[PDB]
């Protein structure tokens, strides 16, 4: 292990980390391609706007996608007075299986450095863990996220692909995927999962504005 | 200016090109992932064992996959006395739209420099183009390939993935065969009972 730092390319800040592990911005098309092929959902979401590759040496070995929540306006429901660009949600994360089992926590912490530099209006980020990947909760705890509660969510599985109920009923998006989705809605298998919400405050003053009527910092569920 | 040169990482030879356009080795899973998503066949082939990425600046913009022919033994059918590892076929290639219109031929040329360095046993390479894409043929002409004939080939379409006749919607297309001899001595062995260097289809 060596000391991470800011990574630049031709005067532009592009990432943060070490030679054996770092995060750098990648194109949107490339991040979507890897995620929809490798992630357990077999899908990307349109609300991602920060696309990061995980690199080890000269090899691309993972992808992190950050952006809006599935409903972009829901940020002010978690932390009071948060505008749609004042937060981020971890939409997707995948790392190659042959990577060391601490690589995910390092990449997440380095991604927060990128968020501080490239998106300084972001004051807190949130992520979700559920039973489809029990490792994510361990990763978020290792990355020093706080746990602020759980809730049940409805998912639709269609031909190996997984859709949140928000993504399912998002007619307002106008996507060629969503119209086909409600077309084959009767073939889809309905799933209800418990989701465990983690949060990481980048601006310590934003912790005071946590919506205590819905959320509360609690001991880790596992 | 940016002239091409061999690209190294920790002493080891990794690719060839310049900052604005180069090709370097990439992992097999990454090459297969991009190809089966972006290529028109929506599929990779198991015959590929050289996985190259096209880079412009710091960004990956394309993938080239070289390996055995679909029938790995058919290499000696094209060029007599060719071992199964004395040749390569361009199995898959894709490039992003936001690239200069000459980048695909310069990428194929840089891939050949990488083949000379990493696989010196390869004496010649071949590739195929479709009549629905005479543009892919001009690329090989700009890459100094020889055209050595055409043949009608049968394809199959199932679940958006396209399969050759080596194995549903049937198809019958013309396939044009191009060849590039990396060693001059290999040209003497061309199987002129079946293949001859010919003028490009124009």
């Amino acid at each position: 292990l060596t000391k991470p730092c800011v990574i630049e390319y031709e005067g532009q800040i592009v990432g943060y980390g070490s030679k054996e592990l770092r995060v750098e911005t990648i194109s949107c098309w490339l991040a979507r391609t890897i995620i929809q092929t490798k992630h357990y959902s077999r899908r990307f979401v349109n609300n991602s706007y920060l696309h990061l590759g995980v690199f080890s040496g000269r090899d691309l070995v993972g992808v992190l996608q950050w952006g809006y929540a599935l409903n972009p306006n829901s940020g002010r429901r978690v932390v009071l007075e948060t505008d749609n660009r004042g937060y981020m949600e971890l939409n997707r994360m995948w790392l190659h299986d042959d990577m060391p089992r601490n690589s995910e926590a390092r990449a997440i912490s380095y991604a927060l450095k990128v968020i501080r530099l490239l998106y300084p209006s972001v004051e807190w980020v949130q992520s979700f863990a559920d039973e489809r990947c029990g490792r994510a909760g361990v990763v978020y705890q290792a990355s020093n996220f706080d746990f602020i509660g759980s809730h049940e969510s409805t998912f639709y599985e269609l031909d190996g692909e997984w859709y949140h109920e928000i993504t399912m009923n998002a007619i307002k998006r106008g996507g060629q995927r969503g119209v086909y989705l409600r077309a084959n809605k009767e073939r889809a298998v309905v799933h209800k999962f418990n989701q465990y919400r983690y949060i990481r405050f980048l601006n310590k003053r934003a912790r005071k504005r946590l919506n205590t009527k819905l959320f509360k910092v609690q001991p880790y569920p596992k």
